[PDB]
């Protein structure tokens, strides 16, 4: 796998809906996680943690896995990094997302993320409280 550059695109409301990848706006869906929606418990917290992590970062990178790069809704499927720290792993490690959607061939970081989830669960953090 290899990391590639992207930048945040700031939406009219001040948040990031899309990343600019090879100079095109794209919604990216994080690989291997289920993140609660805003209306669900921990949803506001997951969103706020993501916003701080990506906005504070000097460098955003995306990393496609070995399988499908876009899903059925046209979203890019990747691991997202903020100054070299994976956003997908960080949400899981904080109990702000669960490991999920593990499909054949896009599963490279599965064990790493399950390791993070077990720690968040052992620590009874957030979703696991
Ligand atoms: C994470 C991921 C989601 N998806 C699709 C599966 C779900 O389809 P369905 O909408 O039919 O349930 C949807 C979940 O995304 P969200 O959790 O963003 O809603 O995204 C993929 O196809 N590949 C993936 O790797």
């Amino acid at each position: 796998l290899h990391k590639e550059p992207a930048t945040l695109i700031k939406a009219i409301d001040g948040n990031t809906e899309k990343l600019m990848y090879k100079g095109q706006p794209m919604v990216f869906r994080e690989l291997l996680v289920d993140i609660p929606e805003f209306n669900e418990k921990y949803g506001p917290e997951a969103a706020a943690f993501t916003k701080k992590m990506v906005e504070n970062a000097k460098k955003i990178e995306v990393e496609f896995d070995k399988g499908q790069r876009t899903d059925k809704y046209g979203r890019g499927l990747a691991y997202i990094y903020a100054d070299g720290k994976m956003v997908n792993e960080a949400l899981v490690r904080q109990g702000l997302a669960k490991v999920a959607y593990v499909y054949k061939g896009n599963n490279t970081h599965e064990q790493l993320l399950r390791k993070a989830e077990a720690q968040a669960k052992k620590e009874k953090l957030n979703i696991w409280s």
